[PDB]
């Protein structure tokens, strides 16, 4: 069904409306790199006016560095595509703007997260959490996360799309506890990461990946659900890395073919645990959707209060 087929896999057809998101490169002034993969990279950027008039704006500036090639350019011109077809959802990095006029990089401007990607971030944080001192983490808040980034999935599945590396690295918090899913892509080295691991040329996040995307590999909304329930695991372990000290090999895969499942992270509630378990199980159409964890979440946050 072409319908269920993500606007990912086609969007050479999909328009670019420079007279919309093109931003001067005249008023975007480059600042110290946030991060480098071995193509890509993200700038930290101050653009004049390209969302409120006359103001000055911290944003993040996605663009190619040396090592990259024309597909690499073509591949950022999908991404943009792309983002612009997505729409805006307060749970998805918003995009701003971007610099695609010849005589300079391909620049994808999208909003400044300042407190960077949420694993990292619930790390610094074990030390300042208590379960129920301003400035604190508490559970509330690891909920909170959790359904912000249920809302954010359901809005992208609802648009056609699907992420296929949903994980704590690639959500990132804003101000106000608010967090972005985001997908790093050409901006991450993922051969110098432990968490890609290499299967055949290609380097997987194999400790997110659904059964059958590890073995029949196929990405569907549901396989995300399955690294969304890893995502869970991440947050309330305040970003521990999954299944921690085990190796990740053939012999881990067909484990997981058999039911095994990781243990409830330290801070869990049981039917935080059980909604994990929901979304692992091993046949994807028994797994809640996210409009159910949306839902679900909801509720949770609720009796939480
Ligand atoms: C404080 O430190 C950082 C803050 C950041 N704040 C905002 C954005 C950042 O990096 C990006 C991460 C991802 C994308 N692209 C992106 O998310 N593209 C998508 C997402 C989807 C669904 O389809 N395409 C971009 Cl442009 C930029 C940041 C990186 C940082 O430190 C490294």
């Amino acid at each position: 069904d072409p319908d269920e087929l993500p606007l990912d896999e086609h969007c050479e057809r999909l328009p670019y409306d420079a007279s919309k998101w093109e931003f001067p490169r005249d008023r975007l002034k480059l600042g110290k790199p946030l991060g480098r993969g071995a193509f890509g990279q993200v700038i930290e950027a101050d653009a004049f006016g390209i969302d409120k008039t006359a103001t000055c704006r911290t944003v993040a500036v996605k663009m190619l560095k040396e090592g990259a090639t024309h597909s690499e350019h073509r591949a950022l011109m999908s991404e943009l595509k792309i983002l612009i077809h997505i729409g805006h959802h307060l749970n998805v990095v918003n995009l701003l703007g971007a610099c695609t006029k010849p005589g300079g990089p391909l620049m994808v401007i999208v909003e400044f997260c300042k407190f960077g990607n949420l694993s990292t971030y619930l790390r610094s944080k074990r030390n300042e959490f208590v379960p129920y001192y301003k400035d604190f983490l508490t559970l509330e808040h690891l909920i909170c996360y959790s359904f912000q980034v249920a809302k954010g999935m359901e809005f992208l599945a609802s648009r056609k799309c699907i992420h296929r590396d949903l994980a704590a690295r690639n959500i990132l918090l804003s101000e106000k506890n608010v967090v972005k899913i985001c997908d790093f892509g050409l901006a991450r080295d993922i051969y110098k990461d432990p968490d890609y691991v290499r299967k055949g040329d290609a380097r997987l996040p194999l400790k997110w990946m659904a059964p059958e995307t590890i073995f029949d590999r196929v990405y569907t909304i549901q396989s995300d659900v399955w690294s969304f329930g890893v995502l869970l695991w991440e947050i309330f372990s305040l970003g521990a890395s999954p299944y921690p000290g085990v190796k990740i090999d053939e012999e881990f895969c067909r484990r997981l073919k058999e039911g095994t499942r990781m243990r409830a992270p330290d801070y869990t509630t049981p039917e935080m645990y059980q909604t994990m378990l929901d979304c692992w199980h091993g046949e994807p159409s028994q797994r809640p959707t996210f409009s159910e964890l949306v839902e679900h979440l909801g509720n949770l946050l609720q009796a939480n209060a």
